[PDB]
C-alpha cells in the first residue's frame, strides 16, 4: 500500500539502459580481452580486472530485461523465477563490482606504495584466491533476497520484482549492511590505497611533474566516478530504511523519492560504462591490445 508515479520511470531509465547496454558490451569486451592478455602476461592486475568485466558483462546480460520491466511503468511479467535471479544479479553486481575496484586500488597500492615487499600477496594464484573468496562473499552476504519472496504486486497495477513499498526490516537491515559494508566501506579503502599510492609518488624522483599530476588526476577521476555513480542511490536507499525504522506507516517519504530512487538506480548502471573507459581504454597498453585484438579479427 503505497504509491509510485514515477512519471519518468519510463523514459530515462530505459534510455539509459539501452545506451548503457551500447556502449558497454564492445567496450566491456575489449576490457575482458586486454585483462585475459594482462593475465598472460602474469600480470594479477588483470586478474580483478577480469573479474570486474566479467562482472558488468552479466549486469549488462541482464539489463534488457530491467529496460523492459521499466518500459511497462514497473511491470515486471517474466515470472516469478526470472525476477528472482535477474533482480538477484542486478543488484548484486553493484557491490562485486565496487569489491573488485577496491581490490584493484589495494593490488596498486601494494604494488607502488610497498613495492619491494609483499610479493607473495602480488601473483597471479593469490589473485585468483581473492576472487574467488570475494565472489563467495558476495553472493553469500547478499543471499537474503534468494531466499524470500522476489515478486511483489500492489493493490495497483505494477508489479515489483526485489522491492516494495511499504518495505520490510528484513530488506532495511540488509540497506543499511549495503551501504555501510557493501558500498561505503569499499570506498574508504579505495580512497585509503589512491591516497596512500599518491603520496607514494609525490615521494619519487623518476616520474616528472606532469606524470604525477596525470596520476592524481586519474585517481581522484577514479575516486569520484565511484561516488557519483553510485551514491545518490545509497543515499536514498539509507533514507528509505531510516524512516522506515523510524515509523513503518508513514509512507509520504516512499510516494516523495519514488521517482528519484529509481533513476539513481538507473544511474548506478553508469559505472559499467565507466570501468572499460577508466580500467583499459585510458592508458596506452590495453589500448593497444585491444587494438592488435580488432586489426587481427
Amino acid at each position: 500500500g503505497c504509491h509510485v508515479d514515477s512519471r519518468v520511470d519510463h523514459l530515462f531509465p530505459p534510455s539509459l539502459y539501452i545506451f548503457v547496454i551500447g556502449v558497454g558490451l564492445p567496450t566491456n569486451c575489449l576490457a575482458l580481452w586486454a585483462a585475459y592478455r594482462q593475465v598472460q602476461q602474469r600480470n594479477e592486475l588483470g586478474v580483478y580486472l577480469m573479474n570486474l568485466s566479467i562482472a558488468d558483462l552479466l549486469y549488462i546480460c541482464t539489463l534488457p530485461l530491467w529496460v523492459d520491466y521499466f518500459l511497462h511503468h514497473d511491470n515486471w511479467i517474466h515470472g516469478p523465477g526470472s525476477c528472482k535471479l535477474f533482480g538477484f544479479i542486478f543488484y548484486t553486481n553493484i557491490y562485486i563490482s565496487i569489491a573488485f575496484l577496491c581490490c584493484i586500488s589495494v593490488d596498486r597500492y601494494l604494488a607502488v606504495a610497498h613495492p619491494l615487499r609483499f610479493a607473495r600477496l602480488r601473483r597471479v594464484k593469490t589473485a585468483v584466491a581473492v576472487s574467488s573468496v570475494v565472489w563467495a562473499t558476495e553472493l553469500g552476504a547478499n543471499s537474503a533476497p534468494l531466499f524470500h519472496d522476489e515478486l511483489f504486486r500492489d493493490r495497483y497495477n505494477h508489479t515489483f520484482c526485489f522491492e516494495k513499498f511499504p518495505m520490510e526490516g528484513w530488506v532495511a537491515w540488509m540497506n543499511l549492511y549495503r551501504v555501510f559494508v557493501g558500498f561505503l566501506f569499499p570506498w574508504a579503502l579505495m580512497l585509503l590505497s589512491y591516497r596512500g599510492i599518491l603520496r607514494a609518488v609525490r615521494g619519487s624522483v623518476s616520474t616528472e611533474r606532469q606524470e604525477k599530476a596525470k596520476i592524481k588526476r586519474l585517481a581522484l577521476s577514479l575516486i569520484a566516478i565511484v561516488l557519483v555513480c553510485f551514491a545518490p542511490y545509497h543515499v536514498l536507499l539509507l533514507s528509505r530504511s531510516a524512516i522506515y525504522l523510524g515509523r513503518p506507516w508513514d509512507c509520504g517519504f516512499e510516494e516523495r523519492v519514488f521517482s528519484a530512487y529509481h533513476s539513481s538506480l538507473a544511474f548506478t548502471s553508469l559505472n559499467c560504462v565507466a570501468d572499460p573507459i577508466l580500467y583499459c581504454l585510458v592508458n596506452e597498453g590495453a589500448r593497444s591490445d585491444v587494438a592488435k585484438a580488432l586489426h587481427n579479427l
